[PDB]
């Protein structure tokens, strides 16, 4: 198991746009589109991250393309956050993992916000900062991903994705 193994898992792989779990324009390993409520803006934007005129739907290999560039870019965003680069280089490979699934999910800003939780994971209180991370939003609308990540930050193991 790595970071993207992980994220292919929790997001899956559709070829066609489709509306996520908020109801938002998506395609491909998770990547967002837009969170305009129309589709033709949601079909602009595909068209603008892929390079060509795609109306709707794209190849593995595009799909592919955009998960490379939004894993790398939710690693240059923790690392340019003030809130999330210390946590991160206070962390074990599995459990940056981790971080960097929550941030690809929510956002660099979102992630930033659950400073209780950070300030358990920083220090290294698992069970605690686990049971802090279920209290949120996150978990109570996307519970069965949240709780692999979250035990995947309480074990520093890939025990959530195995036998997936
Ligand atoms: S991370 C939230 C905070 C805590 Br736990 C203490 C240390 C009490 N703070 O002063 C805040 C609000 C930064």
């Amino acid at each position: 198991m790595n970071i993207f193994e992980m994220l292919r898992i929790d997001e899956g792989l559709r070829l066609k746009i489709y509306k996520d779990t908020e109801g938002y324009y998506t395609i491909g390993i998770g990547h967002l589109l837009t969170k305009s409520p129309s589709l033709n803006a949601a079909k602009s934007e595909l068209d603008k991250a892929i390079g060509r005129n795609t109306n709707g739907v794209i190849t593995k290999d595009e799909a592919e393309k955009l998960f490379n560039q939004d894993v790398d870019a939710a690693v240059r965003g923790i690392l340019r956050n003030a809130k999330l680069k210390p946590v991160y280089d206070s962390l074990d490979a599995v459990r940056r993992a981790a971080l960097i699934n929550m941030v690809f999910q929510m956002g660099e800003t979102g992630v930033a916000g659950f400073c209780n939780s950070l300030r358990m994971l920083q220090q290294k209180r698992w069970d605690e900062a686990a049971v802090n991370l279920a209290k949120s939003r996150w978990y109570n609308q996307t519970p069965n991903r949240a709780k692999r990540v979250i035990t995947t930050f309480r074990t520093g193991t890939w025990d959530a994705y195995k036998n997936l």
